[PDB]
């Protein structure tokens, strides 16, 4: 069928033929807003255009934005390797309307691309749509204009437990452009556990959310106030990996051509013999987030963006150890990654050597203490009464061996053991004030 690269280009070509300006992906590092750790959506670089503070020569655009959702806000790190649909690094295919077309055309564009014989040509029967409970306009558009059976049109209100807090109300953050949205789901088959959106089993991998179409209408204020945007606008986002899985007739993102080739590369450098397991998929995902973050200027450190990068690198190195890696391996995956990304991996190839050295240095540094740290964790788990590793042990693995608390928790999770992360932060704070007491500052 179609490769991931062909699907990415087809999406861009579709909207380009619909008068959309093709705009390059922005960096993973936000422009002078932290606050946000990482670019997590395609609309980020158009934020001020939605607010009406900035205007473009074009009124409609389309992008394939690289996103990282490993802190915040959206943090999907603990889903990586457990679900069929979650990555840290992923490309969000988006079309944008800046005071141009609104709900009807946005919905028609998406449906045409998905179901048309000229385009993706997906069977209408396997597509479910959600709307915001109060969004009657979106409901009637799906029902009367598109012709979706009412059975597969699901109203969702404030299911997160506060007003405007909803799976069908997309918000950028505590402030910024937002509005009710309509989301398109794909039924992967009854052989997979899961229910439709709204069911107690909606988290299953059967009904996977493919495309989120946001009808930008409000600028959310600090005080929780919704202030109307000057011009109603559209912000859409479709996971390239998720739509690629659908189009390549597989349930999992890790079964698409890109991740198949990438997982094969991981197995080659680690010596893994399994077709697929948690570690293989985690490392394949982690190299994408680590390599692209460094290419975008993020350097490993013990604070802020750098520490998130450091956490991901070291968790990937841990999984390499699980697979039985004998030598430094992580940096050897940059080449293979560049090859599978195509045009989306050109900002990376530009600095291959630099990214490779950073990852090599980082792994070698962590390798000093990794195995001795894993041995300590194993002897502490062997004498652990209860289901929770204490904070002192987690602090020790951090202070001496450089184990991030979530890395320690990742290992313990695989054995049904929890981590007292409150006791860890307490032990962390106690060290901070010892430094304050001793230093005087
Ligand atoms: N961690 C992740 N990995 C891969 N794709 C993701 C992702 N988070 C979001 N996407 C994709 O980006 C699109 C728009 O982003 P959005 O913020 O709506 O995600 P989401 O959080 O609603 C998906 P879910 O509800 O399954 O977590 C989604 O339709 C989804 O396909
Ligand atoms: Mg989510
Ligand atoms: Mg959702
Ligand atoms: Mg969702
Ligand atoms: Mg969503």
């Amino acid at each position: 069928s179609k490769s991931t690269a062909e699907i990415r280009q087809a999406f861009l070509d579709f909207f380009h033929s619909k008068g959309h300006q093709v705009v390059a992906s922005s960096s993973l590092v936000p422009h002078n807003d932290p606050t946000l750790l990482f670019t997590n959506a395609g609309m980020n670089q158009f934020k001020d255009v939605f607010l009406g503070l900035d205007k473009r020569n074009y009124s409609r655009a389309t992008t394939s934005q690289r996103c990282v959702r490993a802190g915040g806000k959206h943090n999907d790190l603990e889903n990586v390797g457990y679900t069929a649909r979650h990555h840290t690094f992923f490309e969000m295919l988006g079309n944008f309307s800046f005071g141009d077309y609104f709900k009807l055309d946005a919905i028609l564009f998406a449906w045409l691309l998905l179901t048309s014989e000229k385009w993706f040509a997906l069977p209408k029967e396997r597509l479910w749509v959600t709307v915001y409970e109060s969004d009657d306009e979106a409901y009637e558009i799906w029902e009367k204009e598109v012709g979706i059976p009412r059975e597969r049109i699901i109203r969702i209100g404030d299911n997160k437990g506060a007003p405007y807090a909803s799976d069908n109300f997309w918000q950028m953050g505590d402030t910024g452009p937002c509005g009710p949205c309509t989301e398109i789901f794909y039924d992967h088959g009854d052989h997979i556990w899961g229910g439709p959106p709204g069911s107690p089993e909606e988290d299953g991998d059967r009904y996977i959310e493919i495309w989120n179409i946001v009808f930008m209408q409000f600028n959310r204020q600090a005080d929780g106030t919704m202030e109307p945007l000057p011009k109603p606008s559209v912000d859409t986002g479709m996971g390239l990996e998720r739509i690629a899985a659908v189009l390549q007739h597989v349930n999992s993102n890790y079964d698409i051509d890109l991740f198949r080739t990438l997982i094969q590369a991981v197995a080659k450098v680690t010596g893994a013999t399994d077709l697929s397991n948690k570690s293989l998929r985690v490392i394949a995902d982690h190299i994408r987030s680590c390599a692209f973050l460094i290419a975008d200027g993020v350097m490993p450190s013990n604070e802020n963006r750098g520490y998130v990068l450091r956490r991901i690198i070291r968790r990937a190195v841990r999984h390499g150890n699980m697979l039985g890696a004998k030598e430094t391996f992580f940096y050897k995956l940059v080449g293979p990654l560049i090859d599978v990304m195509g045009s989306a991996g050109e900002d990376l190839k530009r600095q291959q050597a630099q990214v490779e050295q950073v990852l090599k240095t980082e792994e070698e540094q962590f390798a000093r203490t990794l195995e001795r740290g894993l041995a300590l964790l194993d002897e502490e788990l062997a004498k652990l009464s209860g289901d929770t590793l204490d904070g002192e042990t987690a602090f020790r693995l951090y202070d001496t061996y450089g184990f991030p608390v979530d890395l320690t928790a990742d290992v313990c999770r695989e054995r049904n053991i929890k981590v007292d992360e409150a006791g860890f932060e307490a032990a962390m704070e106690e060290q901070r004030r010892r430094a304050r007491e001793a230093s005087g500052f």
